[PDB]
């Protein structure tokens, strides 16, 4: 799994252990161990949502598996729930894009995740 | 609606209001309100395009629903043309992805946009 | 095909050359003429791998076909190595996402390759 943050909220005001929150939270999230999680920031973005410069971000979350209705909502609560305490970013101003990946389109270590064929 | 641009052309070359225009704009061509719609603009940055590194830009269109062969060619129209006057990026140096995003693959607010079942 | 890298490498540490490269590698990995290639580097990022800053890179790279399951293991080998070489990245701290785009989903020159 990996998750990417783009916010126009400045570096200044992301808090000491941001990305260790994320890391653990989304391996408690989709079951998966840490080892797997990778995360991204990316603060002082050039951004507008709904054509106001509050605070807001855009992000995705990929997976292969554990993608789907009921878990989506999950983790959009988790995550907007994390951007909002962290970062003050209100949970309505938030998109966060999911892809379910197919283990023959992620590559990894000189190959991908699809070893079978 | 979400529109991302990543370019080359320096900060300083982006217009002040460009964001509220792709804004309105995108409102307009996607027939959305413009409270659902947002922009990023990233510029400054590594690329080339053809080898070369004069302006280019890389962006993306998701959306739900909305997206298809003949709406596609309106939003590169428009989205090329905004990039050329605005950023004078050519329109031969833009790629555009575009993603049909469907409901339950696009969070917001604490959920998803999928709100029918359980 | 275009190629999108983010790394937490700095800046200074990527060579010169290393655009060009990647451009003439992916051409020839593709079959496509240079021409249509697209890169794009983005250094200095706040990222974390496996929960640990050391270095690591988050990848994609779109192609309207030539994307498959041996492909991908062939273009994953070409990039991890390029990266491993030249930014210093191990490929076990790198994922890369590959998309089979529809020609009528992207955008270029005012219409679509559709
Ligand atoms: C998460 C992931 C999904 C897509 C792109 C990058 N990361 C992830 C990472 C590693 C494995 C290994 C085996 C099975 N599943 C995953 C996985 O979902
Ligand atoms: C645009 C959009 C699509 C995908 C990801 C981010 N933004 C968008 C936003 C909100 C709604 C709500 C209801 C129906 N459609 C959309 C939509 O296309
Ligand atoms: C590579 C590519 C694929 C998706 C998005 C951006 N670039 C690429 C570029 C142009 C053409 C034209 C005709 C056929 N195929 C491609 C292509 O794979």
């Amino acid at each position: 799994p990996m998750f990417i943050v783009n916010t126009n909220v400045p570096r200044a005001s992301v808090p000491d252990g941001f990305l260790s929150e994320l890391t653990q939270q989304l391996a408690q999230a989709t079951g998966k161990p840490p080892q797997y999680i990778a995360v991204h920031v990316v603060p002082d973005q050039l951004m507008a949502f709904g054509g106001s410069s509050e605070p807001c971000a855009l992000c995705s979350l990929h997976s292969i598996g554990k993608i789907g209705g009921a878990q989506n909502r999950s983790y959009s609560k988790l995550l907007c729930g994390l951007l909002a305490e962290r970062l003050r970013i209100s949970p309505d101003r938030v998109y966060i894009n999911y892809y379910d990946m197919n283990a023959a389109n992620v590559g990894w270590n000189n190959s991908t995740f699809a070893l079978e064929h």
